[PDB]
């Protein structure tokens, strides 16, 4: 299975913060935003990960991640000329995907909790599509899945939502998604829609939908309030429960993709922020 | 008076966040970090403002700020190739400063409260230097002033921090030049202040009771800053350091310009506050 | 002008917290809830303050506040046998008020900012009624005032005519007692403060002021609003070095207690940190 | 095994808050403080629970908890004349404990996370004593346990000026029946109190103190200062807002244990309608 992080977009909902910088390079407490979706792929067992970025923001990502060898992975890059839809991930990313299955994660999404770690490897064998559902108070802000207990309908940002279940930005597909995505026309709102990709899998009878487990947090960081709330959550997990979450150096180390020497290496550079100290303790 | 914002630095206390974004382009709730020291200069009535940035981050600043004209100011850019210390502000910015007095603000500082708004205009006339003091529990983390003004020491003989806002007459260009490095290895703003102190030409004001001064340079201090700004909006209905507001209140842009900035920033909710300013 | 704090009620919106203890004895960061409305009355210059409580919660209040002498005021008590509504403050409190004007503050309310400190003494000379207005995003939760000047007043409207809540601070001349005595129970089953205000509005004798820009107003009667309030107060201290609604400070600033008395208060409260602030006042 | 919650104390470190309310009746977000230690005992499988309070604070606890039957538990109420120390729990509570083992939990403590739920029942068979350890930045502020080279407990000190480790000893203790006589033999410490640390020292010196470092990802909190109380409330709200969990809900535990049935749970939900807390109970039934 190959991994893609959609990390472009104009970030208009964060202006003026994102006039000067990509949403995906914004801090969430103690690490760049892009670290969270990066680690979600890594935890699913994926080592070949492509970022799709705008042309103008790519150098930021290159400066931050290079080719990902320091994290035990192969990170590569592709460019999206304008932000004309999430379903373009599979078109732009088709070379990267090859003949494999794919996991797409959105660059502004944070997944945390039971079932959202190393157990995501269960999706590597995907046949058809697999997507998720997460109860929210305001479903009209998201893609929405309606159940009957199987999935019944999907709608992007419905003015009259048919459930309270948002569809988070993590999607697993077999290789058929490339042809599905290539065949899509632009929606009314001007975009190649991931919700329409999911519709085709649904029509065929091979969309699986799983409600995220009790105790899971899912966050989209695309508003001033949700970005700040995400940071507070991550800090709270460290201060109260002693956990640093989505630390790619740790995940790479726990998966065996880098050794102790390398871990120490990464830690030394990050000593002064406090981030590198966390890394050191993992050893002792 | 001309304005300089130091907005370079390596940001090593924020790694890895600052491996991919400048500290001065960090979000602090509803706006980027640079907006805070920028609006502090604008409130002092300063329209000639040079950002010193690193070569690599400069593009982000440009995309955000351009030439300033939309905020009714003249934003100019200079490069500092290496973060060799704060006093390089004056050497690097000397063509900018010219024959004028100068306000230097640090790119990662927030000033909020009594006496830190449009009353700052009074410093335009500065002769000598003028700096500030602010009580803090952890005086070691900052530069430090003792009163009888008595001693300055960069990182205690008191609990008074010297925050990152400094006003100098034209002499500072020469004084910065006539310096040579500290034990860690930087040209320190603290030494400039020492020089002015030595001639008996440094004024120091304790910031007013109830002022907030913040430095966003660590994971906790940044997040605490963000939280503070949001708290001001949710609890007190105040949006702070909005440059379009300051410019509009100063007469530097007009109603229809304001309405344009607002339309451009409508999706995030930031523009809606600018529209409310008219109603 | 005399003062009343309504500090009874059942606290159902905080159950099961308030199955133990009164809402008005809950912490907000560094002090009991009741200190905020108490200090409001004090900043208005009022020294004769009656607390109305339930019968069962009274001992908590007596333990905390006693007769108020340590704060340079006279705190007295009355009980409300059932929580039959806010306007009963003026019936229960009739003897306390006597012939005087009165300020009523609700026990779960925090007022902070410009115009909400010692400048409140300007209301002592009230003729008629004077109430306030504060923009909230969710007006249906509160008393609501519509402007055109005040056009209408409605208690928790399903379709609010404005975003302006009517906060729990009210100043009235002596006529309020008879107005309250004449009320019947609303559809809700309570003698409503909103109806008292309606009577003054009917008579053209209700003044309404929108709270100043930069003011905070809070009602702490939900889990979220209680916790939000605590976070706000701690933020003021951590970020701006302010401790707010400290009654010892207010009393000392009014001349009601002296330096040596302030020291005694500080000494009583030193293990928590609260007393250290009081010592820092002296310098 | 019997349970005791120590819920007295003067609460001086929270004055003036605790001049008007017991620390153990303070709000922690959506429930009183006392519900956390109570639910800890219940999750250990303990239904016979003694609450020790001050005499003046007792009525508030009775108003809250009544006879405990709504939670499927039996509540014995005791009072402590003066706050003379933690080990007095076993003297006051001697009749309550009888011949059984006992769990003691401190009224101002919150335990959350792996190993601190229903798996606590593993301590009912305790022989000797069993206590815990939790890394803190400021161990001076707590009882402190030092481990030897072989990883076993080596020393215990209450609030040492020079801590020998960073491991605080949290306020949850499991003991066999010998604890009563041990506690009976104690003299007041240099703080003037009958200390829990001295009880634990007796068992350690006897070679029968077991100490477990709390599992990775656990939260342990003491709510006895303005900042720790507020931090605790923030934590509990974040778990709901972000992870969709309400924690230490004793009605839920009683219902999961089979101590109350569906109709009883609804009855509790109905008493708790206006706050949101009851609505959570209704959601459990689905
Ligand atoms: C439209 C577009 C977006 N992006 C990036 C930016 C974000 O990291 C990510 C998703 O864009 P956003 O504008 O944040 O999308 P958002 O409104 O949050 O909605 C999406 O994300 C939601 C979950 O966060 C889903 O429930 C929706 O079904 C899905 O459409 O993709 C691209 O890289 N290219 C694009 O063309
Ligand atoms: C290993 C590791 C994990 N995490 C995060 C990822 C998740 O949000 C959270 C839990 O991840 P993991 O511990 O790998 O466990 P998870 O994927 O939930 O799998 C567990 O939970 C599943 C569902 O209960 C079980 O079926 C599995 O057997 C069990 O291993 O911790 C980090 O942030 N950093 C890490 O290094
Ligand atoms: C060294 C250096 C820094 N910078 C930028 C980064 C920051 O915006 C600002 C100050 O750099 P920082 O490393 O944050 O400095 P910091 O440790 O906070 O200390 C300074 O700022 C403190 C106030 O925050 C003062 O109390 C100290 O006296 C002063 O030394 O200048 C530059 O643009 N160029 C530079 O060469
Ligand atoms: C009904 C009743 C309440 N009380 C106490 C409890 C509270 O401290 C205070 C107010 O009662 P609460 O139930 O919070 O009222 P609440 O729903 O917030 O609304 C009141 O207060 C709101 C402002 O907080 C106003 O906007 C409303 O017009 C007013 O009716 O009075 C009494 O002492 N006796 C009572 O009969
Ligand atoms: C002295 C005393 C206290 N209490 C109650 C109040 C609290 O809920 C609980 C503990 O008293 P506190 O004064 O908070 O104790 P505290 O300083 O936190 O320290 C205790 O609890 C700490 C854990 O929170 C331990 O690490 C210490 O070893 C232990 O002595 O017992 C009583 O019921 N009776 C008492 O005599
Ligand atoms: C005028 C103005 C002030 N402020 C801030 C600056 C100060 O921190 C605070 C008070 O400033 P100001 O009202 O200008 O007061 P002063 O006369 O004390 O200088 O409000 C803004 O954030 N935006 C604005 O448009
Ligand atoms: C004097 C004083 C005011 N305050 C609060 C009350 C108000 O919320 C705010 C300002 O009050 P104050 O300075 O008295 O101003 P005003 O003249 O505007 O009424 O500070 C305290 O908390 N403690 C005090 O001792
Ligand atoms: C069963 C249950 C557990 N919990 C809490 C207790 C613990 O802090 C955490 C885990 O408890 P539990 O799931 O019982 O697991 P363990 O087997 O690790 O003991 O969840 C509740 O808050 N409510 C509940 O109803
Ligand atoms: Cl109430
Ligand atoms: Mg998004
Ligand atoms: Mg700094
Ligand atoms: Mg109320
Ligand atoms: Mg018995
Ligand atoms: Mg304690
Ligand atoms: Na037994």
């Amino acid at each position: 299975m190959r991994g893609i992080i959609l990390a472009g977009g104009s970030g208009t909902r964060l202006y003026p913060i994102t006039m000067g910088i990509s949403k995906q390079l914004l801090p969430v407490y103690d690490k760049p935003m892009i670290y969270y979706p990066l680690t979600t792929l890594m935890m699913a067992g994926i080592r070949d990960i492509q970022l799709i970025t705008t042309p103008h923001d790519a150098p930021g990502f290159h400066r931050l991640l290079g080719d990902g060898a320091h994290l035990g992975v192969n990170i590569s890059y592709a460019t999206q000329d304008q932000p004309d839809g999430l379903a373009q991930a599979f078109v732009i990313g088709a070379n990267h995907i090859g003949a494999d299955s794919v996991a797409l994660v959105l660059g502004d999404n944070i997944f945390y909790g039971p079932g959202l770690g190393t157990s995501l490897k269960r999706f590597q064998s995907i046949s058809g599509g697999a997507i998720f559902a997460y109860w929210v108070a305001n479903p009209s802000a998201y893609g929405v899945v309606e159940f009957g207990g199987m999935a019944l309908s999907l709608e992007e940002k419905p003015v009259t939502p048919k459930s309270n279940y948002a569809v988070p930005g993590l999607y697993f597909y077999d290789n058929d998604v490339i042809e599905i995505a290539r065949g899509l026309k632009k929606s009314a709102r001007g975009e190649y829609e991931i919700t329409e990709v999911n519709q085709v899998y649904l029509n065929q009878g091979r969309l699986a939908v799983e409600v995220l487990a009790r105790g899971t947090a899912w966050l989209d960081t695309g508003t001033f309030d949700s970005l700040l709330d995400a940071a507070d959550f991550v800090r709270t997990l460290e201060r109260r429960q002693g956990l640093k979450v989505s630390i790619p150096e740790e995940v790479a180390w726990r998966m065996g993709w880098i050794d102790d020497e390398q871990l120490v290496q990464r830690a030394r550079a990050l000593v002064k922020s406090g981030y590198g100290n966390y890394l050191l303790e993992l050893l002792e």
